[PDB]
């Protein structure tokens, strides 16, 4: 196998898909390169250092929407990168728990710098912009993971019985759409009120 | 040890916030109750048997806000449910991945069928009223979610350094408290609204 940075992230993105994170061993990745494992560390010195890698590379490629276009507004740059992020997410199996608990890489810095500019110079204080991009941030990470375990970790009352019924008829992409205009409106109600009682 | 459904349950939360999720195997299950796997396998046939128990068993062990009180609005209800949630995940090393993917059980079905009647008779519909609950238990979990895989898996531009000092400041509550009041305002103004254009 060629053994540097990019062909050990697509392997291991690869491997990812097959078996999921806690199926994500250096060993299988070792054995699906065929090499060796003292080869494989001499690369990859551990499953952290590996699952921060993913975490960058899966918004690099698949998360298009990470910067607002210009004239765009607050409210559709904040819906046009959750749906953007929300898929990046979702190309591969586990991809949500994968991001869990990281932060920014230092390639990403512009990038989140300029999102939080953008809030600012929107009329957002540091502090409320930040809590804006992470309720959107943590809302579509618990969408995306309730959905991504519960396909895969595969009586009633009447009312408890249909909503099974409508939660089940799609993805949960109705859901999560209809939550992410709910969210942006009551940042809207935020932001315009300030200081007036709301 | 004495091996019955509550013994069990008890062991088993004990060593889940000893190892979290990932080290918590039937094998440190079995070692830890001082008996061995067969016997522990008569009682618990496996790990989906058992996190799937251990969700329930949380909130039903610390969710204390799961019913509103008479007089109460949709508003104060979601409130102070959501908060009531977000503390029994975060009672124990990985209470919000033991959650995930679940669906109500059985010994659940009066609480959240209340949960849904409740909101159609505050004017939600049954499916606006779903969406309006997952929202409310989507972003409570991607926030515990990405509090405790944080804190476990351990050159800036100018303002993500000001951002992360804020982040860490506290355990993310403020941030959480704030989104959950947007998120509940954007629900009051598409449920006023309905036909009128908003
Ligand atoms: C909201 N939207 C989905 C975001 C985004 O699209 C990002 C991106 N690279 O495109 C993030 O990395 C983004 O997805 C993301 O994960 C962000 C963060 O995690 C944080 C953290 O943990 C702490 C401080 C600041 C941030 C942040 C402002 O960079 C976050 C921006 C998030
Ligand atoms: C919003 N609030 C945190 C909830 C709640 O407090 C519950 C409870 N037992 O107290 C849930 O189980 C609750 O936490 C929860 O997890 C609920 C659900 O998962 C679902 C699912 O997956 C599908 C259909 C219906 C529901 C639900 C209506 O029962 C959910 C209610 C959620
Ligand atoms: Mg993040
Ligand atoms: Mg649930």
């Amino acid at each position: 196998a060629r053994l540097n940075r990019e062909s050990v992230i697509d392997a291991a993105l690869e491997l990812l898909n097959e078996t999921g994170i806690d199926g994500l061993t250096t060993r299988k990745l070792a054995q699906k390169l065929g090499i060796e494992q003292p080869t494989l560390y001499w690369h990859v010195k551990n499953k952290r250092a590996l699952l921060d890698a993913l975490a960058v590379e899966i918004l690099a490629r698949h998360h298009d929407y990470s910067l607002p276009a210009a004239g765009e507004s607050w409210q559709s740059f904040l819906r046009n990168n959750a749906m953007s992020f929300r898929r990046a997410l979702l190309r591969y199996r586990d991809g949500a728990k994968v991001h869990l608990g990281t932060r920014p890489d230092e390639k990403q810095y512009d990038t989140v710098e300029t999102q939080l500019r953008f809030m600012t110079e929107n009329g957002f204080s540091l502090r409320d912009g930040l809590y804006a991009i992470s309720a959107v941030s943590h809302f579509t990470l618990g969408a995306v993971l309730e959905q991504q375990e519960h396909t895969a970790a595969l009586n009633l009352p009447p009312l408890l019985r249909e909503a099974l019924q409508i939660m089940d008829s799609d993805d949960g992409e109705q859901a999560f759409l209809h939550g992410l205009e709910s969210l942006i409106r009551g940042f809207e109600v935020q932001l315009t009120a300030l200081l007036q009682i709301v």
